[PDB]
């Protein structure tokens, strides 16, 4: 079966959310697109990006280095489409701003706008965790910006509960 997402909670007509590890979701669903929470040189050194790359046994990193060699780095707020390897048909590498490193939070809207080029996506909550954005704010930007069908996997039950309670106020 195609894009067989299970156990999500529908927030809006096109945004769904689950307490889950995006890696485990990608292995089980094999979505058309999985979003990586990338940086501009596509160096998948830790967190979500490191986990997705490890699940490909480093194939994603080798492919990413080849892309950067030919094309140069991405911009903050930008994206590129590469192979999804064993995780998906395609991986959409999206660079959200890292506000812990001084990048402008306004670029989070630009980052989510990249999702609109794909009908269905499995994605993490952009710029959350160690990128330093307020995760409640990131969910609001996602809801207001994404118009295609997005399935958010958030790997922390405490944060999941806080996000759902915020959405339902
Ligand atoms: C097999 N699994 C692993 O090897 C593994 C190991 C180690 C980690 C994971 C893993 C983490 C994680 C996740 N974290 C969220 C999150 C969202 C966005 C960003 C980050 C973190 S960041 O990496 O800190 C910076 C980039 C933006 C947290 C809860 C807010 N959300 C979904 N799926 C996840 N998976 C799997």
């Amino acid at each position: 079966e195609v894009n067989s997402f299970s156990g999500y909670l529908k927030l809006t007509d096109n945004v769904y959310i689950k307490n889950a590890d995006i890696v485990e979701e990608a292995k089980k669903v094999k979505p058309t697109v999985v979003v990586n929470a990338a940086n501009v040189y596509l160096k998948h050194g830790g967190g979500v990006a490191g986990a997705l790359n490890k699940a490909t046994n480093n194939a994603m990193q080798v492919e990413s280095d080849d892309y950067i060699a030919t094309n140069g780095p991405l911009k903050v707020g930008g994206s590129c489409v590469l192979s999804g390897h064993n995780l998906a048909k395609h991986c959409l590498h999206v660079v959200g701003p890292n506000v812990n490193k001084g990048e402008d939070i306004q670029l989070l809207k630009s980052a989510y706008e990249n999702f609109n080029q794909h009908e269905v996506l499995l994605a993490p909550l952009l710029s959350a965790g160690i990128f330093g954005a307020d995760p409640i704010h990131s969910l609001r930007v996602c809801v207001d910006t994404v118009r295609t069908n997005v399935y958010l996997a958030v790997f922390d039950k405490n944060l999941y509960d806080k996000l759902v309670s915020s959405f339902l106020e």
